[PDB]
RNA sequence: UACCGUCGGA
RNA sequence: UCCGACG
RNA sequence: ACCGUC
């Protein structure tokens, strides 16, 4: 298609040759400036480079150069920058990523490009082990419209025609130039669908996330970032996967293991060749069945483990973690047996995705994703309900059971509540302990701010509680937790993920050692495991229920008997399935397996014991529909012959030709509310639909690795043959918000939401209701003082009223911009704050007022007068913008103004020390009681309480 | 010995005990006699003070009030019957020999306030009103009087009822608390009748016979008999009352499979899982706690969850061996479970230095054991220096680092906030951190450097007194028996209800590890023994206990210092370290002591025949064995003085196994229940023992190690001694060198000046330069504040120094100052230390006293000085500063978590 | 019209 | 409801 | 004129 390649020759920003001599990092920010304030590059109305940005630290600093009329974004923050320029792009394990978002041009013009491109700021990332071995510099990632869309939005001349395939061709023919660098295409995966930016003029579109190689450059050399020497994509996937050794492979499944060389990871260490062991065979089924029993899980000596808590900081040694080791994928735990204090790891053949030779350094490294750690109570969801249904012995029974545990968990989270505020000291820490906010703090070393209160509601309502505000009294923060519970009872109606107390999603392991038996589990938690009035260590002399997400079949939920074991005492928060039986426990649930996969585990008894396990199903034949595409590496080699040429060309064949099956339209999500839509209209998960449904959604989630082949004349022809046709089926009544229906709801997540959920959420509300004004004397004290000095000066009058005139103003503002875009929330916020931070005097008084010597504004007097002003005008009529705008301001007239003479002294903390204090759960407990006799251990030689006198 | 107690006048014979008891105490403190009417608006009263209103009259005019009892306390003794939520009022008093040596009161009484305490069996049956307390110097007593005898002062206390507040009063227990603390009975008063108002006529004899059933129990001896009184007066908490049906009375306790005929179970019995649950219930426990240490009719000791129960039945089970008399568990006060305590979360215990020459004496190399003890020692106080010194470069790691070395909890929690001396903190640890969370930086600011060297110092000199080897996975449990015979003799079952932390390695069971068991204190080189801890499941859920076997020749807890599962903790250490080279040692045999220890087993029914029989020999025999009993209970305390002589003995031998060491250890044991087991041991005897058996030495000297400094000649020889004095004492000289080298070596350094702190001043002045009447208040503010500073010089850098602090912080809140008036005073601010004046007052003061007299400028001005410095560092669009209330503040602790992790970042 | 779950963030 | 990382 | 625990 021709027209579209005219629009595939401009997309890039050029490199002015004025800045050929410019770091990567410059070179970047400077091309972000210019396309974000509509400047040429090449413009030569007078550009030429400056020595001063080769030493900056600070992007601004690069930018006040630019900001000639023509310049007069979002900036990368400086240690990125830092990391840029004298970092090699690499700080502590984090990358500098180069990255860009591209959309379709609105304009239709057959010469304007058909993308419009944003590179996005210098930004850090974990590592993985691709960027450290070649360099984060050498890489480059987009988001990008996939070509297949069939969404309206797409421009007629992609529609219109030849045209996917010219965008694909484009996207890997050949080297793409960008601040002067080659960039070749070696990696798709699906984004999902995204909106459009805003700055490129709402309809979300399914974009694909392409990675870019710097195969030459400019300053390369046929290492530092400026050093760096030729390297094509086909010599840096022959260091990955050591293709030689591989043709065997499909060709699809193959290019999906790249996804290994950028797994985002922590390295933890090198271990020499001698300290690896390679197993030639997996654990084998001791029936002969021939089914591997520890797919994915190896063994780690106990000294790796422990230079995993020192290189990661942990505070105790790993039972187990998700980890990659070379070809070597999946999970590695501390090995039982090991007295020893040498170093060494284990690989099994289900573990390794392709022959590696494991010579590189950074091939025999090992790389954490994540480590099995706390565990923490988890509920159910939408998918479990009907399959809990379906095995139970008595349904009415379980559906009692679920539905008793959703009315306690309300009423035991609408009692703690309501009981906390009645106590500032008590709602602190139930707030709390409800949200994290530590991530935030650390991240930005204060609470961050939104004008004139913290961008958090859950920090709001702690901020003004410490300046003395109390939740019954004033009505704003009553309004928060309103709102706060609110949400919460929303996510229950639309989810009904219901607390179960007696649950935890756990990393799944397999026994090493042979100590347990089929149907036999051990769970060993790595310290108390709450449960209301009752607490676990471990589990024992029980059943329980596994399940991964998602589950379909009936037979994806288990019942198995937990049963402890103390040759694996030592491995903590992992759940530990036997290696004896026909075939692995994991298999059953959803095709699980142990190299990361988790699972849902419930010791629950009202839950637990009406469960029936039955027999994992006779998958229907869909080969009919489903075509798996198994062409080997080898078989695409064939074009070509043998060698080091051959090979190379056949790599790039791999990459466009896995490009093309990439960029298919994805059918999982079509299909999964099918079958969901479907299975609700005949109350069914067991019956012959079902199974064709689960059968078909458990393939098309395995496409990418298994070449599964399934375009929309499949998924017609399917539903023709097998299903209800053509025919659109209606949405289930659990997805509106009232049931609408006939007669009393019989299907069990319509009496859940409706029968059971909406009912209690309703009366709880009523009741949190029954158990406050805007209006608070204290905060008004300012403006009473003001206006009495200017009822006997006229100069004092002449300043009050300007600012109440411009108040009022800045209101309007809120009422327009906020109260009633291109500019997001936060923007239009910051927009009306920096209008009502201009509020100023503009001469004793006004001296006073100012305080001029203080660098921030909004600490002297006149903020606190502007605060109180604004209080007494618009408590009432606009509260939201009194607060937003001067919640700072009325917090610390309240802290003033609620201080009595000799009890004690409030403190002006500053923000850094503010972000690093928490609530004293054991200053709470100890001040009400004695506020309001067995002294507590947990809330009062180690010897504590051990009686009260001596007898 | 015939006017000690303070008498009851006829117009206080109507007031309630409670009015007549703070009254009377009013009076005794006043030196006024008992002018006086009842006032009836007392029996109406809610509080003491008011009570103490009414005694304006001329005698008791501008006389010191005495402490008063609290509200709460008082209203109960009103209005509750002397008993709130398990918490009974108490009548208790003080008395000491009358300085007076006229021939013409021996002792002078105190009578102390009413308060509450944890009651007992016998204040829950009969009235906490009915019981009274003294603390009396012992007659056995160089500042005991010239009339000091003991007959006189045992027969005045047992021979007949003292009157005091309207009631007669008989002695009935006595126990050493120099001090004894007897125990009273009303027996009889005005208001009794032959509600605390009205109370039935009831004698000891009747209240003893009630509580030990002496019909069935005359086979006792009376010494044990009376000992046995102790479980009455035992303060526990009462969870539930058990019917007959539900009590399991077991004839025989757990016996050696051997044949022995050794007891496995002393003391410990099993409780219903749901019988856990409501000790739980009414405790408000987190948890179901696994072990209780408790009392139940006769009863008392251990008492664990039955594993194997599966009901919701409530039932609890006795042995003979906790069962201390014949009792028939009727009452229903002999039929309640009360909680001693309950087996919680442990802590780590550490390696008491008592512990160390018995692990040494059993070490298969002594030389390797103390070199690695040392190398313990010497990391562990490098580490704690290198820690303070690393801290300090950071605010945020020195705030984590002050929180962690001292707790202010309960200071706040009783204040409800931070208590200040003037313009700070009333504590240095509170000072610095105060400071530090508005801005100030103690490597910047040398008034806060000098604050953190001087607790540093500090720290070194509790260092130097208290030797103390950290063992992280050591800890002190409740031992309980296996009831299920799932462990094998030399196996021991330990898991814990949560995670045991030790750096960076944590345990929730103990399991594939020897481990060492001991009793502190250890005196046999058995005392300790090395054991394998095995985790059994069957008793996964029995937690915070460690569980011995009830299997072998004689069960483990014995072997620990005689000890058993009746409350008993074991010293429980899985160090490999201090596991690896331990020896375990026979039981030793213990010598014949009979020439020197002398028993008295006279039985209650021997006493009884040489008064007759039937009820009124009874009760003649019961007076008679309290008589009797508290002769023996003031007679002198050994254990004391042999457990001393023991400690010298071994060290100046260094050497816990030879003979004269066993002597000893037989013997302290021995002495350990001198009352219970009528063991009769006098100064002559000791005497003979130490003569003829320990070597012949009266007295020994105090071991080295009794002193701070190293007053030994040559290196140190005894363990002790070595790590004291040549391992901690040179690591700790090391730490005061380099500290006093840091002070001497600091001009890039902390300065007293800080522009920041001068801010307001200069405002002002740039404002004074351009008026007059700003001029004149400007120079009036300098002039008062120069005024303070020269009292602060004479009242406090040199009525006690709380007081005169204070009085200096009065002037200089009196510095006090048209629109400019208006906007400083900021009067609508019921605090003035809140206005724009307090910071202008500050800032002046600081600018010109900062280098002269800094200790007046922080002192006095340190908390305007901390709001100055967060307004003038808070940057914009870098967050917000935040006022907090002084509550507010108060209930915030630093987030260990958020200085890992933003240090990290750095 | 285009899925769920785990962890982290707004 | 969006963003990042995993199954 | 003792040690330990809370
Ligand atoms: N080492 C030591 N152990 C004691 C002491 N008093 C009690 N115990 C221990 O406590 C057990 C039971 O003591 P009880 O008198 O029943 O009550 P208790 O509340 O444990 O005793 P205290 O520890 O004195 O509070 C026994 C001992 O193991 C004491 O003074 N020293
Ligand atoms: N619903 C849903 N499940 C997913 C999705 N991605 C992965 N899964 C689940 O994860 C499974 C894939 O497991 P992986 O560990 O990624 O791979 P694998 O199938 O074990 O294959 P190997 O990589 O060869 O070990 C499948 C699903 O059960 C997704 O987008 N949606
Ligand atoms: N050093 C020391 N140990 C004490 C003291 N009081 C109790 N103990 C310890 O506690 C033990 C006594 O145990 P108890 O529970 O009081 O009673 P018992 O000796 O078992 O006798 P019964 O009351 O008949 O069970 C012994 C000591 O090891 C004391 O004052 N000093
Ligand atoms: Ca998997
Ligand atoms: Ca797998
Ligand atoms: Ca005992
Ligand atoms: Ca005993
Ligand atoms: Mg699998
Ligand atoms: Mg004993
Ligand atoms: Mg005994």
């Amino acid at each position: 298609a021709p027209v579209v390649a005219a629009r595939l020759r401009n997309i890039w920003p050029k490199f002015p040759k004025w800045l050929h001599e410019a770091p990567l990092a410059v070179a970047w920010e400077v091309t972000r400036l210019f396309m974000h304030c509509k400047v040429d590059l090449e413009d030569e109305s007078g550009l030429k480079y400056d020595p001063s940005w080769s030493t900056a630290r600070d992007v601004t600093d690069i930018w006040k150069t630019l900001y000639l009329d023509a310049f007069r974004p979002e900036k990368p923050p400086n240690d990125v920058f830092v990391t840029a320029m004298t970092g090699n792009f690499e700080s502590k394990g984090s990358a500098v990523v180069l990255s860009a978002v591209l959309d379709y041009n609105p304009d239709n013009s057959p010469t304007a490009p058909l993308y419009l491109v944003k590179l996005k700021p210098l930004m850090f990332e974990q590592g993985c082990r691709l960027t450290r071995r070649f360099g984060p510099d050498r890489f480059f990632e987009i988001l990008i419209p996939s070509p297949t869309s069939t969404s309206p939005s797409v421009p007629p001349v992609v529609s219109k025609q030849g045209a996917v395939e010219e965008v694909i061709q484009w996207l890997t023919m050949g080297q793409h130039s960008l601040v002067g660098r080659q960039w070749r295409a070696f990696f798709a995966k699906d984004a999902g669908y995204r909106k459009p930016l805003r700055e490129f003029q709402p309809k979300p579109i399914i974009k694909e996330r392409v990675h870019f190689f710097a195969e030459t450059g400019i300053t390369f050399r046929p290492e530092p970032v400026e050093q760096r020497t030729e390297f094509k994509v086909s010599q840096m996937l022959d260091w990955l996967l050591q293709l030689d050794n591989n043709t065997w492979q499909p060709h699809l499944k193959l290019f999906s293991r790249i996804q290994l060389g950028l797994s985002k990871t922590y390295a933890i260490m090198t271990l020499e060749p001698h300290q690896i062991r390679h197993h030639k065979t997996d654990l084998l089924s001791p029936s002969g069945t021939g089914e591997v029993m520890n797919d994915g899980v190896g063994r780690m000596s106990r000294s790796v483990a422990k230079r995993i808590r020192d290189v990661l900081g942990l505070g105790d040694v790993p039972s187990a973690v998700q980890g990659r080791f070379g070809s070597a994928k999946g999970m590695w735990v501390i090995d039982v047996d090991d007295t020893g204090d040498e170093d060494w790891i284990e690989t099994y053949p289900s573990q390794r995705k392709w022959e590696c030779d494991f010579v590189d350094k950074h091939q025999r490294t090992l790389e954490v994703r994540s480590v099995a750690s706390e565990l923490k109570s988890a509920g159910l969801n939408l998918q479990l309900l009907p399959v809990l249904e379906d095995r139970a012995r008595d349904k009415v029974k379980m559906r009692q059971a679920i539905g008793d545990r959703l009315i306690n968990d309300l009423q035991r989270q609408f009692s703690e509540q309501k009981h906390a505020l009645n106590r500032p000291v008590e709602f602190r820490q139930w707030v709390y302990e409800s949200y994290s906010s530590r991530a935030t703090r650390v991240s930005h070393g204060r609470v961050p701010f939104l004008a004139g209160l913290p961008d958090s509601q859950e920090e709001t309502l702690n901020f003004l509680m410490n300046s003395g505000f109390d939740p019954k009294k004033q009505k704003y923060l009553q309004d928060i937790a309103w709102d706060l519970q609110k949400r919460k009872c929303d996510t229950l109606k639309s989810k009904l993920n219901i607390r179960v107390g007696r649950s935890a999603y756990i990393y799944m392991i397999a026994d090493f050692w042979g100590v347990l038996e089929e149907n036999e589990v051990h769970v060993g938690f790595s310290s108390k495991f709450r449960d209301e009035e009752e607490s676990f260590t471990l589990l024992s002399d029980c059943d329980v229920l596994v399940a991964r997400s998602p589950a379909h079949f009936p037979s994806d939920i288990q019942r198995v008997r937990a049963v402890f074991k103390p040759e694996l005492h030592s491995l903590k928060d992992v759940i530990i399935f036997s290696t004896k039986g026909d075939v692995p426990l994991a298999k059953k649930l959803s095709g699980g397996d142990y190299d990361g996969d988790m699972a849902w585990v419930c010791w629950d008894p009202e839950i637990v014991d009406g469960f029936v396990n039955a027999e994992m199903p006779l998958e229907p034949d869909l080969s009919r529909y489903l075509k798996k595409d198994k062409t080997t590496f080898k078989q695409l080699m064939a074009s070509h012959g043998t060698g080091s040429a051959a090979k190379e060309q056949t790599t790039y064949d791999m990459i466009q030709k896995s490009f093309h099956f990439a960029l298919q339209p994805n059918f999982l999500g079509m299909c999964t509310n099918y079958k969901e839509r479907l299975c609700y209209i005949n109350n069914s998960v067991s019956n012959k639909p079902a199974i064709i449904l689960s059968s078909l959604v458990g393939n098309l989630v395995d496409q990418s690795k298994q070449g599964i082949v399934f375009n929309e004349a499949s998924w017609a022809q399917l539903r023709r043959e097998l299903l209800g046709g053509a025919l659109s089926l209606p949405d289930p009544m659990y997805k509106s918000d009232s049931w609408l229906g006939r007669g009393e709801p019989t299907h069990i997540i319509d009496y859940l939401k409706f029968s059971i959920a909406r009912p209690a959420i309703d009366k709880e509300l009523e009741a949190f209701h029954n158990a406050a004004h805007f209006w608070d004397p204290d905060l008004a004290s300012y403006y009473t003082f003001f206006k009495e000095i200017s009822d006997k000066s006229r100069s004092s009058a002449l300043l009050f009223t300007t600012l109440k005139n411009r108040i009022g103003e800045v209101e309007k503002e809120y009422g327009r911009l906020v109260k009633n875009s291109k500019d997001p929330y936060p923007v239009r916020v910051n927009q009306v704050y920096e209008k009502w931070c201009a509020i100023t005097p503009e001469s004793k008084v006004i001296r006073l007022l100012e305080l001029s010597f203080l660098a921030d504004r909004e600490m002297n007097t006149w903020a606190l007068l502007r605060a109180s002003t604004a209080f007494k005008l618009y408590y009432h009529k606009s509260p939201k913008f009194v607060w937003q705008m001067a919640g700072r301001q009325l917090a610390y007239i309240k802290a003033q103004m609620t201080s009595r003479p000799g009890e004690g002294a409030p403190a002006l903390m500053t923000a850094f020390m503010y972000a690093g204090l928490m609530p004293d759960k054991k200053f709470t407990k100890q001040y009400v009681a004695r506020l309001e006799e067995y002294p507590d251990p947990e809330v009062y030689d180690g010897i504590g309480f051990t009686g009260n006198g001596d007898y």
